Parts: structure tokens; sequence; C-alpha cells
């Protein structure tokens, strides 16, 4: 018999007895301690909300759509196989992710290993393999209908892509299935939708788009001698307003200016705490917090928990990532200076970050300053808003059909929609912090931001007459 | 106090002079008349009706005021300030007609051509003659206010001034912020907007993406050229630009819903038809018609919503074309949507020329075998303009704020000290083709006429147009 | 092609081309000029929401309910026939409510023509077989499948229950006696009609509802019971489903009985008994309709909605001024003034018949204390409400079926003292409000002392107010000490 | 200057500095790895919601109330000083939650250390003293016109009661409605509940029918007893009655879940075996066990929700027993349920007693063989009270009303004057009892023990009682 459980987006959620029985393992539960919006908790109290509850909702939305697609579209042969499948897809999609949630593979691993190239969707594929396996799922997946050999491998390609027609999980003539949890193509999944509707929820901000409206209009139609999804001729301007949504939320809640240096902060404590803490693993073999991304049986133990462990440790070999903890609790947390952005088409290359504070420092203001600062002394935090596809209109990689010829597929360009929507579709954020909390050693900081900016021809700080009214001025360009 | 429970703002306190206000023939007029208009024939949750809007704006004029006096005592922001400003948001929509903007927006423009009339005059007008008829005059001075200096300054904020110096005669420039509240002539950031974004959304079925409660948190008074005016922190910039983006999106999914519009345009067609022979008895009991009513306010206070329902169940012959028309409506018969498009490069098409679309759409001549030929009074051209609430021009550039480390000096931020994804233009142009034959024979007809017309004087190829004439858009070599 | 519409409550509701057909009719889009909750409009100004929408909604619910039904329970061989019969009946549900709702059946109706017994939903049926006859409905119902000689009486049973101890229904046989409950549940009470208005209500009103419909779907199943099949809940779901009815009394408590509400209902009522003479509405064959009269003609109905209070108000006619200044007197806001309220106690039930002579009891009191005016027994309203768990004296759940988890098709009861004995005592009361036409300060004090005395006179229960506005009459009554 | 911060239940609250300074603490950001709803959240899986923001809500909502009564009254003189005492009650009032919550202060303590009578509250009391001089606020409150000796008395009498005619020496008689507001002694009417109600409701997945923004609208200060107490007005009793049932209700659904609850006694249990084997570091560094904590706060202040993934991601053996348990609640093999009872009549069971029930379930005779014979320890007996908060007593009673006529004039309205649909009682006792052992068997015999063990005891007949004992409800003469 099905389960049912309450989540505050869904409502009432049905449960198959196979994905019950994956959601009930040490590898999945897991999720429950793992935060959605890391840092964020810190910024926006509401944000206690964890994976768990975000990976329900994705399998459950999952389940949605195909099964519209289904009932819409019988000669789609779209088998309760090809939906379970596609909901334990959905399921375990974000299985793979570290403490901290983004953090994890986006600022301390990256700094930690910078030789690896590892994502928590390539987690997510060890994870699952190690779920089903420790777990003996197999037998359970054969005695509901599935074909393991096939169908692990179609649940794994849905989370990370492929491991002519690229998939072996699934003929050319069922491609659609591979758009619903995540849409390689164009970006627009179920996974996008809970989240919307989840952060939202507990952020304390509206959200302005309309995921069930979406189904009602989605339909499969051919397009290039392959079956893909379609949204209806009307819909393109929702569409747009979806991507808008999205880097809306980045803009006032998931790169809030505090939110990020809380994350650097968390970031640099478990650098420095990397060395002395180990994590036992398969055969019980050492790992740290860095390496345990290479075994799943340690790193199923690798939760927010290692945040606590750290605080409330008493190991002085752990004190001066402790130290950074503390100053988060008594929020003592480096001191935001400006945010600014490039002119022109100059892109700052990712290789580049590392030196960025040296620049900044080096820069001579025509200011007599107090305090001469080191280069250690300044962060600088580059962030990059697009709408999912760096410099491309998504919109562009959308299928669209009319009410006139629902199985025409065709497309809509940006002219065709509005002169209203976005001139390009990414851009870079440079937000500079100052270690040096004190009154002295922030104003001298203003005064070297501001400079830099003029000194690499950035845009003017927004508050750049008020902090550095001396600096301002000189640049020509700016008045 | 009175306490009322509104289901948008909760539990507003309404001050025994509003009180006194609301319970006029004037006033609970605004319960028969619906905020979307038409939009109720497709948005079935939009029943709501200007009379809660009313109270709900006058509510939150009452918080802004309310909240910039606690916040800066410097100001001097008077009770009698804070009850001005209130009977201003309360009785700003007081001048709308039936089925709101319809009115002042479809039918005055064509019942009467030689006037430049707007729901904002009738407003002022409407106030006078309630405070007039009700009595008012005696129970504001029993209140603190003084009629000659705040009825003007209550008329002022609803339409802005009454004839490069301080315009106003209501009040003086050190108390410049306060016509920024109601209705906000610089920039367009007002309550009203804040309201009604909250209130349409929740009758809709759209959820809102705008937080009025927050940007009063963060709204101050700073001296701008020798004025004080309302300034908002400058972390705010992108809320702002994020709010005439849920006003656009509000006007794209609802407002100027292709069939929410034809329905409008539909109405209105039947009001001009009815127009001759509906008599409404006015001041000294003289005769006044749907289109002049607006002249004489004993008579438009009787003029609402009720004027379809009398023309529907009418049977004077007289009426029998404009009950046609609305019987038509309940039906479901109504005229066909062909598509949309816009004008390329920066061509905009004057209002003038309006009249004139439906002949240049039945003069195309398609390459295309057609059944039936249309003439010009079988299409309707809509012309929509879709703006950020200053025509071309950017609403932000014309907004002051202020920062934390200095928060007596106000600023300007540019759009491109803000993103490079916001938008390029602030004003754009839709038009919208329908088709009075409902036929399968003259729908394919008028297809083909109106992509031809799109293909005729370069504008954008119809979203649908590939499919709905298949052979017209291979013509067009710059649409491949 | 299906027709999506946005309502705020269901969110995108898909609408079969047959309901859209029904739905694009005069009769129906009727609704939209008849407000849900009547005069509560005037107290809650949120309340502006239509039946159209409600209807609109029922209809969806009843959908949901028999398709899930059919989705979890095969066997029950419920067809996409009988699922458009149930949407039916729940779109056309309250087809026949008079202008202001619940005040046309339940005030003015009762008291224009007390011969006859008439309710909203007598009206629904007539005003459905108006709606299919006038508007060609029965060709496109043959089209999707339907057969309307069972079909419309089937649909017709579910909104009135049967026409006319065997199976009463001609439209369904009794292995489908479980369709029945869905649209209006004559067993119980519990109705996808209620689960709409309250999520509808509440959202317009400004209160939050207690009451998760989506929970209790899933937790629905038809079980065999005495020989027949009828939709059971989970025994869990016991408590939600006490909570349920208490969420009913609760929003009749706070808004639908409220005293303004009442008031307001009573004096357009008032009004329209005023206006009834004087009024004209073309019916059939162009015959003259009066207001209450209409009910006996469905072409005239047809045109009977809000309307007429606007109509009244706007009018010059001076056979019309007497129902022209009551309908003033609301906009300017004189309303009859409420003095207070109270309950009988014992088992001493007050008798419909007996309502017409309350007022004369009221100022036939006579209070031990010094008055300026005495006051006639026109000058007094006695409302009386009768509060309950929708079957009058009776315990809703004690007519609810309940099935295991350890036995899904085993049917069973639940008593009261098997849930809690925190759970209500009685589950029917009656409130007696009392309001003075004059409104003044002097007849005001004196009404207070008329209505407190009245009260100890018949051994009701004291106002709550009661020491502070009659202060010299609460000692008088040794039980109020 | 003040911070804004933005929670999803309430908006935007200002804190005041001093409010700040105190929220960033250890002591007080400890809140953040301490779920409200404990064990819920292995039920509700949206109740991932901690203390820090309940909190912060109770403070705002503290904030709320007496601001509006001085608002409403300012013949009261409540200073801000006395508005930023409140507050900080409000702020600091469930600063001594343990790990789970109630959990902790509900079942854990009450099982490890019986010898002591130890509250939240009096941890809260003693967690605000630590945090206070371990943090030097003292010289802030001062700076913002506090008296801490006073004052940090009546913040603590706001949270506890009184610390020993009139009981407190924090405020004098004239101020006691502000000791009704964050903590109500006298009937339970509080911010504390009307915040958790609407945060718990949002995150579970319930609607809470509730407005305690209506509440203060109608709240008013009046004499009674020669005592200054809040009062509502006499319409309003109404919502007081469903404020109760609606609190009644969450506990039925929610709080209690039978499941919520068996995962809840099976943490404490997890947590009973690893206590001897956990040390925290106190005050001074001397250690302390889980149980012994509560006596150091500075031990206190590391002891969190974590305890739980300490316990479980350990590899210490002596914690082997603890660890099971919980590894246990991954995969779900929890102990079973197998029914719910209620006494009848007037039989009470004292707490007391609780220890013995078990064995007594065992010790029932049912008149059928059974394969399997379960010992009592194989048995949990989980009794609950659920009350209007007051015991016995109708907490009605105990409110004080107005009349719009005398709103100075306090009166009491009493149970009959209301309605007859009202409870009847206004207590009860749920029994629960769950097995051990968990397989197909075992189960079986625990549901004949248990339909048996009522039977004995003249207890309700269990719901799905037919089903799962069908053999030994006929033997019962009262259950036909
Ligand atoms: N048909 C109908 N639609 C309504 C009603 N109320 C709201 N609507 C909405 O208005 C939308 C569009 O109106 P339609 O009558 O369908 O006009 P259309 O969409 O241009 O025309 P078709 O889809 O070809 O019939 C519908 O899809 C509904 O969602 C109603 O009473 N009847
Ligand atoms: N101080 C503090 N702020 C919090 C906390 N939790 C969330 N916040 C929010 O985080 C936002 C910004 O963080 P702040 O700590 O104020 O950092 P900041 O604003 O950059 O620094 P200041 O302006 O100097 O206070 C605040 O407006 C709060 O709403 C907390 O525990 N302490
Ligand atoms: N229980 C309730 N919950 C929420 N709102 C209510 C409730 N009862 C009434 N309202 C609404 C209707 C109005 O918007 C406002 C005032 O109603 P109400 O409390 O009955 O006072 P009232 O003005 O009718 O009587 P009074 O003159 O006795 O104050 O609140
Ligand atoms: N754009 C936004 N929309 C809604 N809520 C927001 C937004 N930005 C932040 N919040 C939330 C998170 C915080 O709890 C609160 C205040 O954050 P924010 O406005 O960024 O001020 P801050 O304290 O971080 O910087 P500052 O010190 O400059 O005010 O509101
Ligand atoms: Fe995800
Ligand atoms: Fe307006
Ligand atoms: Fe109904
Ligand atoms: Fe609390």
């Amino acid at each position: 018999t099905m389960k049912v459980i309450n989540d505050p987006i869904h409502g009432h959620i049905e449960l198959h007895p196979l994905l019950v029985r994956i959601i009930d393992t040490p590898q999945f539960q897991r999720l429950r301690y793992i935060k959605q919006l890391g840092g964020g908790y810190y910024v926006f109290p509401g944000a206690s909300h964890n994976r768990f509850e975000h990976s329900l909702g994705v399998g459950y939305l999952a389940g949605c759509l195909v099964h519209a697609l289904g009932e819409k579209q019988p000669e789609l042969q779209i088998s309760e196989r090809d939906v379970l499948c596609v909901q334990i897809a959905g399921l375990c999609h974000d299985l793979g992710h570290g403490p901290f949630s983004h953090m994890f593979d986006g600022r301390f691993i990256p700094l930690a290993r910078p030789e690896v190239k590892w994502t928590h969707e390539q987690g997510s594929v060890m994870m699952f393999e190690h779920l089903i396996n420790s777990n003996g799922i197999k037998p359970v997946m054969e005695q509901y209908g599935l074909i393991p050999e096939e169908d692990i491998c179609f649940i794994k390609e849905q989370i990370v892509g492929p491991l002519l027609w690229p998939y072996k999980g699934r003929p050319e003539n069922k491609s659609f299935l591979y758009e619903i949890v995540s849409n390689k193509r164009n970006g627009i999944d179920v996974d996008k939708w809970d989240y919307f509707a989840r952060d939202c929820h507990h952020l304390g901000i509206q959200n302005n788009f309309d995921y069930k409206r979406f189904i009602k209009f989605a339909r499969v139609c051919e397009v290039d001698n392959e079956l893909r999804i379609c949204a209806r001729d009307k819909e393109v301007g929702n569409l747009y307003d979806m991507f808008h949504t999205r880097n809306s939320l980045h803009r006032r809640a998931y790169q809030h200016k505090v939110g990020n240096i809380i994350d650097t902060m968390i970031t640099d404590a478990f650098l420095k705490a990397d060395d002395y803490i180990e994590i036992t693993g398969a055969g019980g073999k050492k790992y740290r917090i860095s390496t345990a991304i290479d075994d799943m049986e340690a790193y199923t133990k690798l939760t927010d928990n290692i945040f606590l462990e750290i605080l409330y440790s008493t190991d002085p070999k752990l004190k001066d990532a402790r130290e950074i903890l503390k100053q988060i609790e008594y929020r003592n947390l480096f001191k935001y200076v400006g945010e600014t952005q490039p002119t022109g088409q100059i892109k700052i290359k990712r290789e580049d970050y590392e030196s960025l504070p040296k620049e900044v420092a080096s820069a001579k203001p025509k200011v007599l300053l107090d305090v001469k600062l080191k280069a250690e002394d300044f962060i600088v935090d580059v962030i990059n808003m697009d709408y999912g596809m760096q410099e491309k209109n998504p919109i562009d990689h959308v299928s669209f059909y009319c009410k006139t010829a629902p199985n025409r597929a065709i497309r809509i360009t940006k002219n065709q929609v509005s002169q209203l929507l976005p001139e390009k579709f990414a851009e870079q954020l440079i937000r500079v912090y100052c270690k040096k909390v004190d009154r002295k050693s922030l104003y001298a900081a203003r005064q070297y931001f501001v400079q830099w900016c003029a000194d690499r021809n950035f845009t003017k700080p927004q508050d750049g007459d008020v902090i550095a009214p001396l600096i301002t001025p000189q640049k020509k360009e700016w008045n």
C-alpha cells in the first residue's frame, strides 16, 4: 500500500513502496542534516529547511509532470516503470550535496582540492550507487517491474546527463523523460519548480511562477527526429519570468552579501579544520573533509554536523577553525565594502580570482590614509549571475506549440515577445570585503576599493560618492 | 475608532472622520464597480470591487505617512496631515466609471472625442460633491482640519496641481513628500500600486512578487533640490526595478488579457449603442446620458456596473442592438482573436492613426486563395502601450536614494550601476487584431490578412505565424 | 479540447467541453450577479465573491473525489459518464439561489409566501431543466456518451435527493450509491459543497480555514454498508471530521450569522417585501411575475439577481419610496440597533410558529425601572437562529462509516466516547438576537431594559453584557447569582 | 540604528540594538540548533524550524501587544523601558529548552534524574543570567535607559513567574498587565501561543484558525480586584474558546502524533543509554553528562540537537546500544503502535503509576491461547494529558471582559452565557500502547494483550478494536 506524507509546499504526496524503501536509508535520511540554503539561514531566519524535504518535492513533481504527459498523450507509451524511474531520479537528484549545500561544491572543494573537477551531481550518482548496493534495493526494484541493468543507468543519466543519441538508459522516442528532473537543453526542470516554491515559503518572499499551470500547457512534440517537451506559445512570457524569478532570488537571497561572507567564513574554518578531522570510511580507512567525497560510506557521515563538531571541540589543533566559527556567533564578520561590475565585454576568468586581493591593496588612491592595508586583509568574491546557460538565452532553446497545430513545434525569438526583456543574459558581480573591522581600516578599505574600480574601468559603486567622495570625481566616465 | 477586516491588510482601524466619509452614497457607490472590469469574465476570482481597494489605499497611505513621522519627528507631520493623506488615499478612485478603466480608457474617448477626461478628474469632482452633499466640512473642523487649505491638499494629492516654482497651494515645499504617497507624479511608486498588486493577485490567482512592508521600513525623507522628498535605501534599487516588472507582468497576464480586452471592447460597444436611449436623473432633475453623466456628479453617483444588467434585462426595442451584444457575451460568441504583433525599429504608432488600422488590415492583398473577402468594419485592432509608468522613461532614474553611512544625503543610481540584465527599453506597443466574424471560413481569411499586414508594415512575425498563415511567412526575407 | 480556467482557490481547473457548454448559458452566468454571502459583504469587505465561482469549484471538487475513488478502486466501475454527471451536478447544484443567496430562500420567501415550501435546491432542479431545454444541451450530452433520460434524473437527484425501505433513487442503482454522497450528502452532510465554501469564504472573508479537504480525499474509500456501497473515511480521520463541523459552526458564528450581517439581511428582506407589489419581471410568453412569484417561472427567475437591490435604490417610482428609504438607510448606515443575544435553558426549543409573537413579548415585559419612553412591539425585531451540526439535534459522526488500515474493506462505526471527552455535549442550540428599530439614545436604553427583563421573564441565559446594559435588572434574577 | 530582519511569519521585524546585542551571543544563537517540534520533523517533513526564529517572533509579538496597549491607553504610562523589557523577556523566554525541545524537559530529564523538578522555563532564567554576565550586557542595558537591578528581575519574573499580597518585585501592581504578555499564568492566553500557532502551522502543513492581530485590536487594560489586567471584548469570548480548541487540535494532529511520540521516546531511550559515556565541558572545565548539563549553563550552551548526530556518527563501543536505537530510526524499524484508549468515569491515572502500566498490559490474560508470550519490558505505555492549559479548569472562567457601552468596566462570562456546543470537560487522558517487538507474530499478541487490558480496566474500546482483536471485544458487555 502507498504511504502518504504531508509536505507544506505540495500538500499530501503519495509515495510508492519502492520510493519509501529508498527514502528509509542512511544515505537519503542524511539529507535531513544538510540545509538547503547553507549560510543563508544566518541571514533569513525562516530558511531552516533541509535537502530532505526538497528531494521529496522534486520526486513528487517529477511524478506529476511525467504522469500528466502520459494522461494527455497515450501515444507516448509512458509505462509505470518509466514513471517510477523518473520519480526515483527526482527523489535522489541532490543526494550528493555536501555540508551547507552549494558552499561545499562551490567554494570549499575548489579551494581544498584544486586538482579535482567535482560537482554535487557527480556525488549524487555515486551516493545513489552506494545507497542501492548497501541496502539491497536491486531485488525490490525487480519486485516492482524495474530492470536494474537498464534503469539504474537511466536514473543516473537523468541526474548527471550521459555517461548520435548519447543515452544508453532509454531510446530516442523517450528523450522527453530526460528533460524532467534536470533539463540539459534549457534548464526548465522540476528541481527549479520545487525550490522556488520551497525557498520562498521559508525565506519570506513570494514566488512569481506557477509550475502547475506550465504542466497543464506542456506537451511532447517531434523536434529534429526526437520527442521533446514543448510549452504553449502563450507561456513564452511566463518562461522569461521564470528565469527572472530565478535571478531575482539569487540577488535577494542566495547571493546575499552577508550570506556569502558567512559561507566564505565557514569555508575558511573548514579549510583550517580539514587536516585534523578524521571520518571513518569503507573498511575503516580514514578520510578528511575534503577527501570524503572519494568514498561514499565516509561521505554518508559528512553533514552540517561538522560545523557544530568544530564549534564544540576542545582539541587545540582545531583552535584556528573554532575561532572563526565563534566569530560568526558573536557576529564579527568580515565587513562589506561595496559591489561592482565590469564594463564592455570584460569577463573575469576563474584563474584570476586568486590575484584580485593583491590588486585592491595595490591601488594608490590620491587620498591621505591613516592605515596601509595588505592584500591578505581583502576578500574579493566574484559571482556569475546568468539565465542558466552562461551567455545564452535559454528561451531560444525552448520548443513551442500553437492551439491550432498542437503537434507542430516552433521557435519564438526574443523580438517576437517583447522589447522590455533583458539585453544580456549573464553578468559578473564583484563584492569586496575587508578582514579588519575597525573604523580606521574600513575607511581605508573603501578608498582602495573605489580606486580599484576606477583603475580597472568598472562601474561606480552605488554608494560611491558617499564612501569615497574624494575619489569619484577623478573618473571622467562617472560624470 | 472602527475596526474592519480586509483580507489583504487584516484589521484596519478607521478614524471616525473616515467612517463618516465612507458611509455616503458617493463612496458606497464603489461597491458596485469591479476593479478589473471585464477581467472577471476571464479570471473568475476577480469579483472584487473598488470599495475595498479604496479602503486599502487609505490604510497604506496611513501606514507610510505615520511610519515616516515615527522615523523622523523633525518633519513635523501632524495628525492633521495624516488624516488628510488617509482621506486622499480613501477617495483617490472615487471617480472611476462602470467597469473601471474600460470607462475612462475606451468608452469616453470614443463617445466624446472632444473631452480630455480621466478617472482622477472624476474623483476630484466626486469628492467635492461628497463633501457638500453630506455636510462633511463641519466634521473635518471638529477633528482639527482646515477645509479651505485641506480640501485643496486632498484634491491635489489625487490629480496633482490644480493649475518650475512650487506648484501646490495645499501644502508648502517642506512637506512635498506627502504628495508622493497616494499618487506619485515623480516616479509612480505609490500606495495605490501596493494595494492593487496585493489585492488583484489575491483574487486573480497569481502570486505577488513585491513587498510593500519592506519598502516602508527602508523609506526616508531627504532634501533633494531645495525640497523634502521620499527616498529609498540604496540596496532597494533592485526591488524597485522588480516592482515595475511585477506591474508590467500583471498587465501582460491579466489586465491586458486578450479576451479580457475583447470583452471590455464589446461592453464599450454595447454602451455606445445604448448611450442615446438611456437617461439618468441628475442635479435639479436634468436628464444625462451615459457619456454625459461625468459632467454632473449627482447623476454619475447612480452610474455603476448596474448599467450592464440594465441593458441586458431591458425590453425597450431602441436598446435591441446594445442588448444583443451583451447577450453574445453570456453565450460566449465573442469576437475572435487573430494574433498579436509589435512594431520594429523605433516606429511609434500615434493615437490619431488608431481609427485607420482596420482599413489597413482589410487592404492587405495576401498571395493566398481566400473563400471570403472581409471588409474593414469586420476587423478590430487594439493598440496597447506597455510601459514603466512614464512612457519611454526609466522611473528609477527619477528615484532618490540614501546610504547607511549617510542617511541624510540623497543620491542617484543609474541603470548601469545596478545590472546588465535590466530592460533595454521601458516602453513598447502591442497590437492585437480580432475579427467580428466568428465562422471557420472567415477566421482563416482574417489570419491571412493579419499576417500579411504584419509583413506589409515591417512588424514582428506573429509567434504562431508559421502555423496560422503558412503560405505567407516565407514571403518575408527578414523572417528567415 | 479541454478549457482551462484559473480559480484562486483550486488553481487551474480543466473543464470538459460539455461543462463549458452548460456554463455559457444565461441560466448559469446569472450566478455571476448573486453574492455568496448576501448581506455579509456589508460587514466583511472582502466577501465580494459570487455563486458563479463557487459553482465552478464545487463542480471541480466533485470531479476530484469521484475520479480519485475510481483510481483507488477500479472494482467500482465508475465510468467517465458517471464522472461527468457528478461534475455537472456539482456545477449546477446552486443554480437556484435567489438574490442575496440564503437571504432569499431563508428570510424573504418564507415571509412573502408562507403557504409555499420552497428551497434553493428545488430552484436548482427547475433551473437546470430550463437550462437544458432552452439551450439544446440534450444533443451535446448524447454526443459525449450520456443518456439524458437516466442521467438528467441522476443529476437532479444528486442536488435535491429522491424525486418523491426500498432503494429510493431511479437515476442510479444501489451499487453506485456512493455517487449520491459527493455533491450533497444526505446521510451525514460531508460533501464537496462544504469543502469549497470553507476554502472560498475564508479566502475572501479574512479568516483562515482549519479543514484539509485534499487529505480527506486521500483517505476516502468505498465499502459495503448494509447491502449498499458508501463512502467511508479512515478511522484516524474521525478527529478531523468533528473539526470539520466545528469549523462550520465557527464560520456561522463569526461570519454567516454575524449580528449586523443578519440585520442587513432582514433590512434588505424588509425592502423587498415593500417593493414586491410594484416590481414586474417578464417571464415565459411575456407573463408578468413579482419578486416573490418569479420562483414559479424560470425564464423570469433567470433575470432575478442582486440587481434588484440597485433597481430599488436608483428608482424614482413613488410606489417604491418605502422600500427605497430602507435601502438608503443601509448606505448611510442607520441600521436597526443590536440590543443583545440570549439562549433558552433546559430543553426549551422555540418553535417556528412562535417567531411572529416574540416582539409582542419583549414590549410586554414590565421592567422595574423608570423609563423615559415606552416602546411598542413593532419597534422590536427578534431574530431566532438555529446553530447545529447539519442534522438538527443529531451527531453527524454517528452517521459516518469508517475503515481500518488492517481491514480496509471492513466498515465500522466510531461513537463519541471512543474519540474524546472534550467534544460537544449537544449538537444543536438556539440563538436569539434582539434589535430595536428606534436608533436614538433614549430608546436604546429602554430597549435594553425590556430585553434583559424578557430574558429573566422566560428563564433565558443572562446576556453577556447584561450587568452593564441593565444594571438595575440583573440582580432581580436569583438564578444569575 | 535599528536592524530589520525578515521572518516568514511576521514579515519585517525591527530589532532594537539592545536586542541585537542579546541575540548575537552563543547562549541565544544556540537556539538555531534545537528544533521546535523535536521528533515531529521525522513525521512532518516541513517542521525543520528551530527555536531561534520562534524566540524572535515571541519577542516581536510581545512588542506589538505592549506597544498597542500603550497607544490605546496612555493613562497606563507604559515606558519604552517597559516595552524593551517585555520584548527581551519574549525574546529569551525559551532560552532554556533542551535537545529536541519538549522531549528533553518532558521525557528525558524526568527519567534520567527523577529526584529533580526541572522545566525549560527554569533553564531559561539561568541561561538568561549566564547570557547577561558572560557577554557584558548590563552596561548596554544602562546605556538604553534600563535599570539592571529592577529590570533583570522583571524579565526573569515574566518567564517563570514570581521568584519567591503582590508577589512581584520587578514591577508594581499598577503594571501587572505586563506579566500577562509573554507567559500568562492567569489563563494561558500569551504571545508564546500566538507565534507557535502561526509558525508551527506554516511549517507543518496545517492552516491556523486563530487571528492574534484581531485579539490585539480588541484588547484593553481594566481594573480587576485592585489590579490592572488585560481584558478582551465581550464578543471575542467565542474566538477565545476557539483559540484553546485550535491548541488542542494541533496537539492531536501534530505534537502528540503517535509516531512523533514514539520517535521522541526512542531518542530519549538512546540518550539514557548514552548518558554515562558522554562528557560535556563546563565552567572551569568540569565534566558534565547530558542529564547534569542543566546544572551548569556554560556546559548546557553546548548541548543541542547535535547530540543526536554525535551519538549516530560515533564509533565508541560504550555507545553501541544508544547508536543502534538511532540507526533503527533511520531505517524506520520503530516500535509498533498497537492502539489508543481513554479512561472512563472520573478515573484519572496519576503520574506515579506510569512506571507500572507496561507490567499491567503483559499481566492481562486474554481468553485465546497465545503462541508467543510477551514480557512487560516489551511494552511501552505513553500517557498523555490533553487539556485547556489549566488542567481540569476552563481558562475562559479566568478571563476578564469589557463591553462597548462600558469599556473600563470588567466582567466575567460563564460557559452557559456563550454556547451549549462547547466542551463538557476541559481535560482528558490518552493512553497509547506500543510494542518493542516488530514481527508479525508478536504484534498480533500485543494487540490481544492491549484490547484485553482495556476491557480489564473499564477503558474505552479501541476504535479499531473489533478488527485487531475480534475474539476479545464481544467479551465486554459495555461495548455492545
Ligand atoms: N468559457 C468560459 N470561459 C471563462 C469563463 N470564466 C472565465 N473564463 C476563462 O476565459 C478563458 C478564455 O475565454 P474563452 O471563452 O475560452 O475565449 P478564448 O479562449 O479566446 O476562445 P476558445 O478557447 O476558442 O473558446 C477561458 O479559457 C476561461 O479560463 C466562463 O464562464 N466561460
Ligand atoms: N545580528 C544578527 N543578524 C541576523 C541574525 N540572523 C539573521 N540576521 C539577519 O542578517 C541581516 C544582516 O546581517 P548583519 O549581522 O546585520 O550584518 P551587516 O548588516 O552586514 O552588518 P551591520 O549593518 O553592521 O549590522 C540582518 O538584517 C538580520 O536580519 C543574527 O543572529 N544576528
Ligand atoms: N470572529 C471574527 N473574526 C474575524 N473577523 C470578524 C469576526 N467577527 C467580525 N469580524 C469582522 C467584520 C468586520 O470587518 C470587523 C468588526 O466586526 P465585529 O467584531 O462583529 O464588530 P461590530 O462593529 O459588528 O460590532 P461592535 O460595534 O459591537 O464592535 O471584523
Ligand atoms: N531583497 C530582499 N527581499 C526580501 N527580504 C530580504 C531582501 N534582502 C534581505 N532580506 C531579508 C534578510 C534579512 O533578514 C533582512 C535584512 O537584510 P538586508 O536588507 O540585506 O540588510 P543587511 O542588514 O544585510 O545589510 P544592511 O546592514 O545594509 O541593512 O531582510
Ligand atoms: Fe535540487
Ligand atoms: Fe486605485
Ligand atoms: Fe453551495
Ligand atoms: Fe515558546
